[PDB]
């Protein structure tokens, strides 16, 4: 029958292109499920399975009338929606999808089913995912100089390890953390050692989420935290100047369900799935806006003593070699290691509520 | 002649295609209404109803050039409009609708009449919608915590189950409700069972809609109130601090109506209809700018009074973003409707309950 | 010369298609002038009319290709505009046009000549238009029940009878009425039943019209009453209150005009044609800006004194009494208007407007 | 050579088709000059014409496809431009050009010369346009009621006569004409009877021409006013209250000029030529954000004192209106059109002086 | 072997359709260096140069499509900008230029190689352009009432001489000038006769230009400047030593009424500031008969003082 008919029914079998809720056309291109809502990639998938079907369809997808054909047939077929990004436990790569429970690399089909929309930006590299290397011994010493391992950083350094390896989950939070400390000491560090690793799954959004009402005009501020493994906050000025804000405890109760309300410019969207792993960077004590029981089941701090307990000598190489991602895989495989020493059976983050004073005075 | 022109004729007279008042061409595909106001559906139904048509027009529809064709004509075939959710007492789902009056599923044919142009975005399995279920005693353990059935929370537990109960009728309710007590006592559980059981008749929507003015510019955080049949207002702020926007009266007597106004961004449609039920997940009492019988005569509360104190349950809400109790809430829910709103379906307003309300009394 | 030339010159001699001086092109489907601005009309009755051309001329209108060559021709032959609703004293309905002076319902080549472009949405049924009904019967009691037949409520009551009636009326009107009454007084159940009496021919507004400078900026609110004969401004709020933006007196002698000014998005179209009797549906007494003797002529107001049936809603949005409470409005509009259609002032009803008189 | 090319010069032989100096296409059907960006007027004057061509093409010119191709050679073919509305004194018809200064109404291709695309909207009939009738004995009483021709009432009378006669006149003005009085005294009745007089050429625009800046992006409230004659920016607000713009005095010197700037959406039309004689219908004197030297010679006051709306609105008193404007124009504006200011009403104005 | 190709190879030959830096097309229709953003006016050029071409050839240009193609393959084969407006001694009219060095009017091809965009409004007749006519007396009579010929003002006429025979120039200046007198004291009959004499080449505006940075919002007066030779402002030191910048044809003059007062004073803006007093009919001047006789003495003075080197001194 019609020829540009059975092609179209060949290249649908494969489940190669699906029909997302949001009305896009996800595309399955060099092991990547890429999207675009400007223009459509049918006809690019169209081209590159060509050597799939056999040679008597392959000499018709060249001319690019009969692949627009073809995009046509196959946009009529897609009648039901489906669902994206249902895996907690699944790190994406722009080569495949890092399976996290027990820490393999899969590719290709095998990386095909976990239907994964957003990625971490860059390639993965398995010679270099291993734990025998010298940029693993830097990077361990950094991590010991910047947090060490004594009795009397002990709770500090498990839920700093739990902190940091909550990062790679991807499933609804549902507690805060603060990263509070004296200035150079290393949080500003940890933050380039994290965003180095995992790459487009981190953002840097501003200090305006915690002292604003989330509802009336746009907020891209807010539409940009979709499906983003963790968000990072930073620049917490002083509560006593001009300007001092209050952080408002309703404000935080709204950054921890499945949803989040809150839609870009120039759209309708309000709706954004809440993947964040909300990390306040704080330098002096916060003060809030007013204190009730249910604000300490969602805080979390981290203290940072090193410059203080230890006066360790400031590096210069550390900000040459880490910007241009030397320490990027080796902070990848700790990461993994902490994720499997802490979370296997369900993820979760439990708050340290008996850490803040105005806390220690509610308790 | 015309074999393109006989094909419209036939597409056309077994009534799959319809037009809606606002401006829309409802396709019904996999029994279910669908339509998208950018594109049209009606190529994916004439493709989709190949296999209902002979041989020699079978093998036509295969071109998109000559489906085209077909849809010119069956677009201007339709000259008058329909009137569409005119059914008060059916639940649709993606596979059928369920008449509440018996309770009774009906799919293909069967389920057509009932012009539904919403759904709640997943399949009706009649398996898992009896009382014989490990599940079943899960959720009523669950809802007897919440909501205690003594004596001394009779007319509260009544009050809940009508409330909760009338999120299935998709009419015009003329009262508001508030879901009063302390934090960490299961209002945040009754919600997520909400949205698991009705699904995508669900819509959780910012406080805009209670403090600011509707009419100024866009305001899509109300066009999307659009033939929902329940809607959640939580977080409410303290009112007893300084600096709080109170509800304005104006406000709530506005949203009990049939019809209310606002336009989204980049349109001109400018009323939609209201079948919500409103709940404001609130913990504060509320203060209203003014107080007169219109005010109290559209407010009702119910109040949550257990953190007696039970033990947390950790994975609890781990299964139920995994729908697990999905059709055991749905059967107890059809159950309430059966038994409270069969004649008549009417909210009613509980003035005792709020002090100033009280006072006014 | 060209078959579908002389199709396209066929349909034209019938008349169907015309032309406005909006730029707009009404088409005549159905007994009932139709037009819109995005959805394809004239190929639709260049379809329907197919049953009027001889028969090698009804073979080639089954072609789609061939519908946007006659449809263009056709809107090449209009060169010329026409005007639209001059006859102020004719409801039309979705078959027809009622004539308002005698009673008598006009359909098909007779209702052609009501050029008039709006339609009340549904179709006007012969067999329930009389006085002997039990839904008239049902209908005389609630309205008795909002407004009584008493001395004492006489004036009210007659004024509300003028000021109902004055809706169907395709004509300038020079007078703002405000609804003024407690909760649970009828206003509610008025507005409904003129709803479902009138239906497309009512829209119900915000109170951004009333009081907001209404020329900067797209403002569908005033887009929308175009030709309109009702529009409903309700939830006129408290004044009392310190935060209350008080009406704007200068925007009331605009609502009052001939030709009001607004543009809708994604337009060019700035004046409007007012038909409609403006009825604010409030729940105090109203503040302006401020009084002068330029607008005590422009304002009338109506007290609801009566302060229930559960079911009586149930039987509207069913538009039960649709046909009857058509039959009163007809009934009082030949009793008050027949001569002239003109509204009067009610100043003494205000407090300041009394004050300033 | 070609059929579907000379057909198009042919029709630009006709003179029919001109190119404005500001990228419209005016066409001439119907013994009227009309431009329009949306409808297709090229096209529908070569349908229209026709009957002009010999019979071998006009055969062709039924097919909308070669119409398409006409239209797109004419619009190729027209590359000089050409100026528009050069006359002062003559007032256009639907149906011709009536010359102010004789009197005489040149009808068809008489009127093709004077080049004036706007128009009043409906045809004229010299039969109506008779000095005696009832109609405008009705008229004269009506005028009279309104501004009695007393002593008092007589120097104000005069520049009401000047400020009339003046919105016939198609060339930029240079003051502002307020309609200061109190209510229910005859300024909209004045209005109307403008209205109805001059058709088209009169515009009722918002007051964001004067209390705002009319170059943010699109203001089709500036491209409405495009040579029309005369324009209302009527229901001036009071200024001396809690809260109020003002009358932004820098923005009327942008209503002298004959260069008056504003696009309409989706055009690049952006510069308007101004020939409104544009009046402000208020009842309270106002208030200019900043009072100079500048402003006194370009602003004047009418004052409405003395304390039948449904036949006005039926064109009924038209003609005798408009001879009534044709007379008193042939008295005060035949040698050169100019409008006098009248700075002494104002408080501010007599307080600087 | 595409004739249209070939078409469009021999039209581009010609050097008519010129892309410029600003992404523009710029075409050559009627003695005049035209440009249109909005509608292109390549297929008008096609039409227009259709003449001359062989006979074969010039047969296809009537259909409307054929011109699309060729339109098409010529914006496909201009692939370098260039650069226009690059000499300053020539003045532009609406039928050629006047060299001003040597003194003569250009039209057709021998003026197309200066390729200027921006016009003066009329056109050029030299009829009327030599000194024997009486209306030279008339205007050379009413400039001497307003700037007496004589030795006590001596100097202040040679410096209003040289001021105003720079506003033909081309380039860039860069130095202010200030017409400071009193009321109805020639500043009306000069901007004027200014005006009249060049006509489009030249823009009037306001106080703002001096007062405002010129980077805020969005602001014209910053891009109608763009390519005019003659700017009179009329009712800071940072905009003062911004507008002496090459990005800019504009002699800038400001008419004052009383004594300037600037944000600082110092040497820097010192050597940028010369200033004129003045100390001492109207309708046939929009009539424009005063157009050409003025021109010939702004010729004449630019031909006295501004042949070997234009540059602007200033006067402290």
């Amino acid at each position: 029958g019609n020829k540009l008919f059975n092609i179209a029914q060949r290249i649908l079998d494969t489940n190669s292109v699906l029909l997302t809720e949001r009305g896009d056309h996800i595309v399955w291109i060099n092991n990547s499920w890429k999207f675009n809502s400007e223009e459509p990639l049918i006809t690019k998938l169209i081209l590159s399975i060509r050597h799939q079907l056999p040679k008597e369809y392959s000499s018709e997808l060249l001319c690019p009338r009969k692949r627009k054909t073809v995009e046509a047939n196959i946009r009529d077929m897609l009648v039901d929606s489906v669902e994206t990004d249902t895996y907690p436990d699944k790190l994406p790569f722009k080569n495949g999808v890092l399976d996290l429970v027990d820490g393999m690399f899969y590719s290709g089909d095998d990386a095909k089913k976990y239907t994964c929309t957003v990625s971490t930006g860059f390639k993965f590299d398995d010679t270099k995912f291993v734990e025998d290397s010298p940029e693993m011994e830097e990077l361990m010493n950094i991590i010991n100089d910047i947090q060490p391992l004594t009795d009397e950083n002990k709770k500090n350094r498990e839920l700093y390890e739990k902190t940091l390896s909550s990062c790679l989950c991807g499933a609804t939070k549902g507690c805060l953390t603060f990263f509070f400390g004296e200035t150079a000491t290393g949080k500003s560090t940890t933050k380039r050692l994290l965003k180095s690793a995992i790459g487009d799954l981190f953002v840097e959004t501003g200090q305006t989420i915690l002292t604003d009402v989330l509802d009336k005009g746009p907020n891209p501020f807010i539409a940009n935290m979709h499906l983003k493994r963790s968000v990072f906050c930073s620049e917490l000025p002083d509560f006593a100047c001009s300007g001092s804000k209050k952080i408002r405890s309703d404000n935080i109760k709204k950054l921890t369900e499945p949803c989040v309300i809150g839609r870009p410019c120039f759209s309708n969207k309000i709706n954004n799935r809440n993947h964040a792993t909300i990390i306040i960077d704080t330098n002096y004590k916060p003060v809030f806006d007013r204190i009730d029981n249910a604000l300490m089941r969602r805080i979390a701090v981290v203290r940072f003593r090193t410059h203080y307990d230890k006066v360790k000598l400031l590096d210069e190489g550390l900000d040459g070699k880490i910007q241009n991602n030397r320490y990027r895989f080796a902070f990848l495989y700790l990461l993994v290691k902490w994720y499997k020493k802490y979370h296997i059976p369900i993820m979760k983050l439990y708050p340290t509520p008996e850490e803040i004073p105005d806390f220690a005075f509610y308790l």
